[PDB]
Formats: structure tokens, sequence, C-alpha cells
């Protein structure tokens, strides 16, 4: 069967849909790939095996189609997407109808929603590939369908009451959702409500998440929504000095610290880390991006810190995150990487920024049980001071609770093992996906 995974752009929403497209083929499937050839040409720069004919994996193959942008000069951007976009599309789907590859299925992620507009004219199922966890879709789903009361300009403090859901303050709701935000991500907050409009036109919605984590919810969500948790989705389909400096350490010893390939602190936030790192004289990775401008370290600090601290500027994260030195994670608390603290057992440090981000760290800290709070947010608009990142950092590693959290973290990573085994959930659910997708056939 060919189905037809289309992402927007950008890296949080093409490797999510890169992830699923590698295992929908290791089943057999024909899966083209396509986004805006804008971000295309960079995807060909970077990455090699891509610019050129399908590549083969198991008994399935991937092909790139990137749609041509017409983009050669956000929320402008976005406006020139969708019509062009709404243009070439339909061609594109119907070369393949002239040359014998009838589309089974499309697949988008929901920062492009009007691509189930497109599914619904041609006739073709349209499927939606969601990537944050089950909370962060349901909140969205009792906003968008106003079944639940959640801050307003009116009352901004407000708390929010979800099924199946623990309480969530005012700033623990995802913040594309909270009433005073940025202008910029205005164009993201309407997209994310355009897709739980189009979400009518959606047979299916694949969650990045495991039953077991989100256990009840999914149940109740279900009845309501036809959700299939089908991750996390890294472990289903896939720097030497880090691991070569990390073998060098006892075991769960070493601070790791990574905020993804996005998230750029303001320098004041960088500097009380560092020095609550010299001051407690911790073993620590810190991985520091270079971009913004770029961070500046205490004079001194590299060899103050000496031995027990490492700064780099990328890491093997997949690979850093199951080492048995690490002892804990400070993390932005994006759902990927918290799926990989889960998944690998560890501790974490919880810093969030914007977004789902602060809805992943109220479930890390007061749900499922591994780890500390440092921070609540882009709301919260208060440098995180040295003090409490060392009481933090104590209270995660060797504080009265840091073995429990320890279980906890290990019987997250036991469960999300079953759930990508042969028999587990997220294996049966993604077969389950394409047993329907044969029974249109």
């Amino acid at each position: 069967l060919h189905v037809f995974l289309v992402s927007a752009p950008g890296q949080g929403n093409v490797t999510p849909m890169l992830r699923l497209a590698k295992s929908l083929a290791s089943k057999g499937l024909l899966v083209t790939f396509s986004t805006p050839e804008s971000y295309g040409k960079e995807m060909r720069k970077t990455n090699d095996d891509i610019s050129d004919q399908p590549i083969l994996i198991g008994e399935g193959s991937i092909r790139f189609e990137f749609l041509d942008d017409e983009w050669d000069e956000l929320d402008a951007y976005a406006t020139h997407l969708e019509r062009v976009g709404k243009q070439n599309l339909p061609r594109m789907f119907k070369k393949h109808e002239e040359e014998g590859r009838p589309i089974s299925c499309i697949i988008n992620n929901p920062f492009i929603p009007w691509v189930p507009e497109v599914a619904e004219s041609l006739g073709i199922p349209s499927a939606l590939l969601w990537v944050q966890s089950c909370a962060s879709f349901s909140s969205y789903y009792h906003f968008f369908n106003d079944l639940v009361s959640f801050p307003t300009e009116s009352n901004l403090k407000k708390d929010v009451c979800l099924p199946s859901m623990p309480m969530l303050k005012y700033d623990e709701v995802p913040l594309l959702l909270y009433p005073i935000v940025p202008l910029p991500i205005i164009s993201l907050k309407n997209a994310m409500l355009r897709q739980q409009k189009n979400l009518s036109k959606t047979f299916c919605v694949l969650v990045d998440t495991f039953q077991q984590l989100e256990d009840e919810l999914i149940h109740y969500l279900s009845k309501l929504c036809p959700i299939r948790p089908i991750g996390p989705l890294f472990k289903i389909s896939d720097a030497d000095d880090c691991i070569e400096w990390l073998d060098s350490k006892s075991p769960s010893s070493v601070v790791y610290i990574s905020f993804g390939s996005i998230v750029h602190l303001k320098q004041e936030q960088i500097t009380e880390i560092a020095y609550a790192l010299m001051n407690i004289n911790i073993s620590f990775l810190w991985v520091m991006k270079p971009p913004d401008k770029q961070h500046v370290l205490p004079q001194g600090f590299l060899e103050k810190v000496g031995e027990k601290g490492k700064v780099v500027k990328w890491s093997p994260q997949e690979q850093v995150l199951s080492h048995q030195s690490l002892a804990c994670f400070v993390t932005h608390c994006g759902w990927n990487s918290s799926m990989e603290a889960l998944a690998n057992g560890i501790r974490v440090v919880t810093l969030p920024q914007w977004g789902d981000q602060v809805t992943n760290a109220k479930f890390l800290v007061d749900v499922f049980g591994v780890g500390v709070r440092l921070s609540r947010g882009d709301l919260e608009d208060r440098i995180i001071p040295r003090e409490e990142i060392e009481l933090r950092l104590l209270e995660v590693t060797s504080g009265e609770k840091a073995t429990e959290m320890k279980h906890n973290a290990l019987r997250w990573k036991k469960a999300a093992e079953e759930a990508v085994a042969k028999d587990g959930s997220s294996s049966k659910n993604l077969q389950e996906f394409v047993d329907e997708l044969n029974n249109f056939r």
C-alpha cells in the first residue's frame, strides 16, 4: 500500500514524521515523505541518502517528494504555503494515480491543519500524527470544543479540570492556549485550533505515547476521539568523547543538561546554573548549543570545575540518556525528551519554557514521579537563582526521595520497553492502523 506522510517544515515536526515513516515502511508499505521544498533543500544538504531515489527499509521503501514551496523570497508564510499546497498537492497526488500508485492514506501533523481539507476533497483518508502527550491533545480538544473552562482575559489564573487528568493550574495548561501570548505564536495557536476543527475529517489520530503512561485518559479520550497510542517513536524505529568521557565516571554520577535544538536561555540563567554546578562540585555534562548570541561562562569555570565537568556543543542524546553514569537530566521537557527520560529510567529536573513543556513538566514531577521542579515556564519570568538550582540537584540525586524517583523512572523504563515489544500496546496499535488501511483496499 501507498501512504503519504507530509509534515510541516521544521525539525520538531519532520523528525517525528520520519520516525513514523521508517516504521510504516518496515511493515512493507510504500511511504512517500513530503515537506516544503524550502525546508527540503536544507534537508538535502545536512543529510545524504535523501537527495536520491527510494531508500529501502525492511520489506518497505521510503521516497521523498518535497512540496513545491514557490517560496524563494511566519504568519505571511503560513498563508502562502497553504494556498500553494492546496494547488500543488492534488496533482502531485494524481501523478501517482496516472503512474499506478493510488495513495491509500495521507498523514499530516497539526502544523499544517489544512491538509485534511485536501484529503476530504480528493476522497483520500486523512490520519493525524500527534507528536505531543495525550494530556496535551485532550487539552486542545476540550478547549476547541469549549467543553471545560480555561483561563481567559477576565480570569487569567483559573484552574482547569480536564477529565482523567490531574488539576492543571493556569500556567500548567499548554501555553499556546493561554490568552496572553506573543503575536508570533498566535499563528501556532491558530494551526492547533484549525486541526481540532478538521479532526472531523480525520479517521485516526496516532499519538506518540504509550498506553501505560496515560492509560486512564486514553481510555476516556478514545470514546470521544479515535486515538491510537503508538509511541515512543524513537524506540520503535531508530561525539565519541561524550560516551568515552561518560564511561570513565562512576554510575549515577553525572548531571546531564540539555534543552534540545531550539531553546536558548537568557545569559543570566546560564550564569546561575554554572555557579550552582561549581558550588556543589557535581559531575556534569552540559550541552550548550551555539546560535541569538553565544553564552559565556564564569571566568575560570572550566578550570575550577576540572575533570568533573564537560561542556559540549552537541550530544548523542539517545545514547547519553541510556548511560549508567547519568544521575539525572535537566531538561526543557519537550515531549520527545520527556519520553526519552522515561524510556531510559532517568530522573528529571524540570526547566520548561514554552508550549506543552509546562504540561510535560507537571506530569514528570507530580504524576510520573520521576523528578523535581526547578521552574514554571515563560509566565513565571523569573531567573531561577543558583541556590534553588543547587537545592533541586541535591534533591534529585541524594535527597530523601531520590531513590524513590529512580524506582518510578525504572518502572517507566520497563513499561516503555513492553509497549514496543513485538506484542506490546504500541506495536499492536500500529499494526491495527496498517490493518484498517488494507481493509480500505
